């Protein structure tokens, strides 16, 4: 049906603005400490501390797919890249800092593209 075809062209469109978000949120972490999953090869134990591990590789498939059906979901996986560092590392590790730090730049982009995806629908 054309209306199917129509919300096809608006999962399109929010996923054009969402690559562009992901590459700028992705700049706010220039040590790619969170660029792929955490190595289960690695952090043997990652998985008995964190339920849902996340990454910007991870998302980007998501994206890729066209499986983001709004911002709110976006941001859960955002927010699960952060929350999962911030809970596994301690406060005093490069890890942690770099979490805070793409936290804190992060939220100017997201509020934004928040205005952006209300504003064109």
């Amino acid at each position: 049906s054309m209306e199917q075809v129509a919300m096809e062209l608006r999962l399109t469109e929010l996923t054009r603005l969402l690559r562009s978000v992901l590459d700028q949120l992705q700049d706010k972490d220039p040590a790619r400490i969170f660029a792929q999953p955490v190595s289960l090869k690695e952090v043997p134990d990652y998985l008995d501390h964190i339920k849902h591990p996340m990454d910007f590789a991870t998302m980007r498939k998501r994206l890729e797919a066209q499986g983001y059906k709004n911002l709110h979901e976006f941001e859960e996986d955002f927010d699960l890249i952060i929350d999962n560092c911030m809970k596994y590392n301690a406060r005093d590790t490069v890890f942690y800092r770099a979490a805070v730090r793409l936290r804190d730049q992060g939220g100017v982009v997201l509020r934004q593209a928040r205005r952006e995806v209300d504003s064109i629908g």
